[PDB]
């Protein structure tokens, strides 16, 4: 289960909707059995990436971690799944940020559960700021490459469900 | 009663950000409408937001013909999406949906059938140009209503922030 922080409310409209759709979808991808969710492995990887991107491009890794799905980003092989698609900069950032998530993750999740807000968590864990910056740089470069991959494997991404 | 979505090849042409938004909105629309008909995973209001994102991401880029060709136009037009948005004080998009609904009733099935048979979006738009007037009216409506929708979400944060 998830509870998105209040700070997301301030986002520009299109960012806010990308954030919400990506979080709702990632939640179904984790929870949902085959009946609830029809996503293939690759569509799952894309889903996790949009969750990551929508969360970090705006609230940083602290915000991502506070939402509580850090394990699905850092312990599942998202970084390696993306590398398999010839995407390298985002995965490297994930590998680097993982050390801070292992160090501070449990504490951040626990405090967010206890009611801590994002501005306060970001004040206590500023170590993630440098990786939030690195992530923005890596995504600027890798978003076009992700799009090329989707464009080159269209059938994998174009179809959902069964008729 | 569609239970599968098939995104038209034309979407490959979108810029990266719009492409990702199109794909996650479509995956979620399918997940919500077909996998969560019980409303146990996402609440009715999150289902309404999901349908609006699917509407928006499809029409802003390719128009109502693209939305109808992708699939699920029946849920966008026959389910009370316009009325659900009206309860959120959003009026311009609903007015457009009401107009586009008439056209869906008349041409929707033919468009879905043609798309299933292999028709592309450019040819389907040439044959069903009647939707163009509403694609444009939708764009103008969304310029005003996207900010109002965000305003409603901001004012009812709990309804939207809680996923469980």
């Amino acid at each position: 289960a998830l509870t998105l922080p209040e700070d997301i409310r301030q986002q520009e409209p299109s960012a806010l909707l990308y954030t919400l759709v990506s979080a709702y979808l990632e939640h179904t991808a984790q929870t949902g059995d085959e009946s609830l969710s029809c996503l293939s492995d690759d569509q799952h990887t894309l889903t996790a990436f949009c969750y990551l991107d929508s969360q970090v491009e705006e609230g940083g890794f602290v915000q991502l971690i506070a939402s509580g799905y850090g394990e699905y980003i850092f312990r599942n092989p998202l970084a390696d799944s993306l590398r398999r698609w010839k995407i390298k900069a985002v995965p490297k950032v994930l590998d680097k940020a993982k050390a801070l998530y292992e160090q501070h993750g449990k504490t951040i999740e626990t405090l967010a559960d206890g009611g801590a807000d994002i501005p306060s968590l970001r004040k206590q864990f500023p170590e993630f700021e440098e990786w939030d910056g690195a992530y923005y740089e890596a995504a600027e470069q890798d978003l076009p490459l992700l799009a090329e991959h989707i464009q080159s494997n269209w059938e994998t991404f174009a179809h959902i469900g069964q008729a």
